[PDB]
């Protein structure tokens, strides 16, 4: 197994994937990591599963039809995993913690929002369909642009929210467009 926190890439207290050479630090992992079970396989290798056990899952849907999705146990896990992947950059310490608002020339967001709001949410079960997920993690950097506004600080906003729209597109096999 790996060495290094696959989220963070830190050293520390890890716990090993038994399915795969991943490690991670328990609050890392999401969900956090479990207390007993041997063997003990991470989120990447629950979503492989679901794959290997649903070809046909892979094939193209439209962003509509998965945003109506009722978050049952696998769309669950599809979130939990998709969360993950933004945790993974660097980049999100950004917008991890609970943010604040004085610039001189601009007002704050009607709705503050934050990735470890998102995980508690998650790990709270208070999302039903996936779209309620999607629009959190969409207002995060919504709610960032807005703010910034010409500050170049903006950027952080577009590159995190890529991150998150590409693995949106690839963990619900999103149809393929230009
Ligand atoms: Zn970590
Ligand atoms: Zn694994
Ligand atoms: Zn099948």
């Amino acid at each position: 197994n790996s060495n290094i926190c696959e989220v963070c890439n830190k050293w520390g207290r890890l716990f090993c994937c038994d399915t795969c050479p991943r490690s991670f630090h328990e609050h890392c992992h999401i969900p956090s990591v479990e207390a007993n079970k041997n063997p003990w396989s991470c989120i990447f290798c629950r979503i492989k599963t679901i794959q290997e056990r649903c070809p046909e899952s892979q094939s193209g849907h439209q962003e509509s039809e998965v945003l109506m999705r009722q978050m049952l146990p696998e769309e669950q896990l599809k979130c939990e995993f998709l969360l993950l992947k933004v945790y993974c950059d660097s980049k999100s310490c950004f917008f991890a913690s609970e943010p604040y608002y004085n610039r001189e020339g601009s007002q704050g967001p009607q709705k503050p929002m934050w990735l470890n709001k998102v995980k508690t949410s998650l790990n709270e079960q208070m999302y039903t369909r996936v779209e309620g997920f999607v629009q959190d993690m969409r207002l995060i950097f919504h709610n960032h642009k807005e703010f910034y506004r010409e500050d170049k600080f903006t950027r952080l906003g577009i590159q995190v929210q890529d991150i998150f729209e590409k693995n949106f597109r690839n963990i619900f096999a999103i149809q393929e467009t230009s």
